[PDB]
């Protein structure tokens, strides 16, 4: 079927880079796939299936994104306030002129990939952002960001009067039915958490970390994120509130380049080339900044694009595609870090070979 174009293209992938195993989730209207391949622990041969838990890194900020839109749509956060309204502890420093929206999109003047070494909890971090200059024109730059995204988290729970977790959990996944959705594994389900396999081809697994729960922290299933993924491609039962916020999270904000950079999600316009795709995912988008140009005629989430999200830990690598304009959207998981450039390859032929673009 679906399975006979998904299957040797998965097969092949896992030998060209020794994946140890993956979770796939293909979703369209008709519904929704599951594919679950080879072991999620090397050394045990543990086989993945429907219960393993990966960690997805940076995918974790399309929670955040989530969150902070419901936050908007239920009015509670302005995205283009100042970032010290919500946090006035931060009152008096850049954050008074750096909005949820640039944290959003990452147009922070600069804000820097990592967490600082001397950053070790709350309070060294808040005085971090007190003392820390901008390096780059608010709004008109683009510094992939941790940091950054790790603040919109800060600001959208004190929004929400809650705790980012727990309020991310009510607010977000269980409305989704995200159930196998994890910011702490509990002991009840580590035979279940898949171990992760480095580049060197060592076992690891991801440790704790300031603004990890914002940032990079979720463990969960293919299956869960595909709930996510229909929402974004209105496959789901949402009330009206979340599936706008969901929505939202797809409007355009700037242009960067050939990418479109909207809430987390990063986007490109229909029909793109494969080295576009892998433009978006290397040093020169990831690690540098990039001249970013603000949407302000605000674009409306588009239905001819391909919208894509990368998300890696030392272990483990995983990428989202969505084809709005074809209701059909890839969540592929592995418990390997493996190149950007061999997801963008996979996700392509499997989409193309699907029929989808
Ligand atoms: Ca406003
Ligand atoms: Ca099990
Ligand atoms: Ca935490
Ligand atoms: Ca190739
Ligand atoms: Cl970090
Ligand atoms: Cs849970």
């Amino acid at each position: 079927q679906t399975r006979e174009v998904l299957d040797p293209i998965v097969a092949s992938l896992m030998e060209a880079q020794q994946i140890p195993g993956m979770a796939i989730a293909l979703v369209r209207p008709e519904g929704t796939t599951i594919s679950h391949y080879g072991a999620a622990d090397r050394e045990t041969g543990t086989p993945v299936d429907d219960d393993t838990l990966f960690e997805i890194g940076s995918l974790s900020k399309t929670l955040t994104a989530t969150l902070a839109s419901l936050a908007e749509v239920e009015g509670k956060l302005d995205f283009d306030a100042p970032v010290s309204r919500y946090l006035p502890e931060l009152e008096g420093s850049a954050f008074d002129d750096i909005s949820g929206l640039n944290l959003g999109t990452h147009t922070g003047g600069g804000l820097p990939l990592f967490v600082p070494d001397e950053v070790t909890d709350r309070a060294s971090l808040m005085a971090w952002y007190r003392e820390w200059q901008p390096t780059e024109p608010i709004g008109e730059s683009r510094t992939y960001s941790n940091l950054g995204i790790g603040l919109l988290g800060l600001e959208t729970a004190a929004s929400l009067d809650g705790e980012f977790v727990p309020t991310m959990r009510a607010k977000v996944l269980a409305p989704l039915g995200m159930q196998d959705t994890w910011y702490d594994v509990p002991e009840a389900r580590m035979a279940d958490y898949a171990m992760g396999e480095d580049k060197d081809g060592q076992p690891t697994r991801v440790s704790p970390g300031v603004l990890d729960d914002e940032a990079y922290g979720i463990k969960t299933t293919a299956a869960d994120l595909a709930k996510l993924v229909r929402a974004n491609l209105h496959l789901a039962d949402v009330d009206a509130e979340l599936q706008q916020a969901i929505d939202a999270t797809r409007q355009g904000h700037y242009r960067v380049g050939d990418m479109t950079q909207a809430l987390i999600w990063e986007q490109y316009s229909l029909p793109v080339a494969p080295e576009t795709l892998r433009a978006g995912q290397g040093y020169d988008m990831i690690l540098e900044p990039n001249a970013a140009e603000a949407l302000e005629p605000p674009q409306s989430p588009r239905d001819d694009v391909w919208v894509n999200k990368t998300g890696s830990t030392q272990g483990f690598g995983g990428y989202i595609v969505m084809l709005p304009g074809k209701h059909t959207g890839l969540v592929m998981l592995a418990n390997k870090n493996y190149p950007n450039d061999a997801r963008v390859e996979a996700a392509y032929r499997i989409l193309s070979g699907l029929g989808a673009i």
